[PDB]
């Protein structure tokens, strides 16, 4: 149990933009595309947690951290963004750009 948590943590802490996704997931794809549209590829990690023997443990931990077990699950500098709909709200209302500017990721 500790092992799974430590592995998830490492992904979130070693990558400024961390996205947990699954196979053939339209809102995963959309969210990742939005983020790459800010040229964040170099600070981005996408983990497919469906292709993983411990998917349920990972999803349960992501729910403990964020309130939902669904993918996509999106972290920016360890802060919880949430899912694709959360990302879209932040993007449309200017908060996403604000976040990225404070990190030096967008001018
Ligand atoms: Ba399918
Ligand atoms: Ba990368
Ligand atoms: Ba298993
Ligand atoms: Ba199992």
């Amino acid at each position: 149990s500790e092992a799974v948590k430590k592995w998830v943590n490492k992904i979130i802490e070693e990558n400024i933009i961390a996205v947990f996704a699954k196979t053939e997931c339209p809102y995963c794809i959309k969210a990742i595309s939005i983020l790459k549209g800010y040229n964040l590829n170099s600070h981005m990690h996408v983990e497919n947690i469906e292709k993983n023997p411990d998917m349920a443990n990972i999803q349960a931990y992501l729910k403990e951290l964020t309130g939902k077990s669904s993918v996509p699950r999106i972290f920016i500098n360890k802060d919880v963004v949430g899912g694709c709909d959360d990302l879209v709200k932040e993007n449309d209302e200017g908060k996403l750009k604000e976040r990225l500017q404070k990190l030096g990721l967008v001018n």
